[PDB]
């Protein structure tokens, strides 16, 4: 189906293959099939579903239909050198908490992520984590930073973080990389536990 429907309507089938083989028992195997054919193209490891295809529009789709709980109690809470300490008090009272959304992490999102880190373990032995790790970042938390949706200098201070955020998983604000170096490595800890 992928290769010969007309990308015109690729939305039905992306809805379609996620939502009715998660009911039917094959949730945790269908994932380990369609996302093989990404890999393999690679592109190094830094650039995997990167694109406007049938592999990352399905990925797309599943966190964003499964996430609507999971939001419910992670966005409950609600020259720059003066402004540079009032700055880290935000990105502490966050990063905490996303450390801590691993014990909160249902079992049902855990078989989505185990199976792209055994997939890519199986041909990236090195790390294979750092990039699914960066990819939900860049898709779940960095974006939803700034929205609107779920709890005009409050919007620039969080984006402002967020670059902080993509900063620290991927490994004026030079400055600022005094406190990315103080968690370079604690981050895998919570990253490893849904992948574990």
């Amino acid at each position: 189906l992928a290769n010969v429907v007309p990308c015109s309507q690729w939305d039905e089938l992306a809805r379609v293959l996620v939502t009715l083989f998660d009911s039917r028992h094959l949730l945790y195997q269908l994932l380990w099939n369609m996302f093989s054919k990404e890999v393999e193209l690679a592109d190094s490891m830094q650039t995997l579903f990167r694109g406007n295809s049938l592999a990352s529009k399905i990925m797309t789709f599943c966190f964003k239909v499964y996430g609507a709980t999971y939001l419910q109690k992670l966005l409950d809470p609600l020259s720059l050198e003066e402004n540079q300490r009032n700055l880290l008090q935000m990105t502490e009272k966050f990063f905490h908490a996303i450390i801590s959304s691993s014990s909160e992490f249902p079992p049902q999102l855990r078989s989505v992520c185990h199976c792209l880190y055994q997939v890519v373990s199986q041909r990236f032995p090195q790390n294979s984590i750092g990039a699914v790790g960066s990819a939900m970042f860049l898709r779940f938390i960095n974006p939803a930073i700034v929205s609107p949706y779920e709890a005009p200098r409050i919007e620039r201070g969080l984006k402002l973080m967020s670059k902080i955020l993509q900063s620290i998983a991927n490994h004026h604000m030079r400055p600022f990389n005094d406190f990315v170096k103080s968690n370079f490595d604690a981050a895998r800890r919570f990253f490893l536990d849904i992948a574990s």
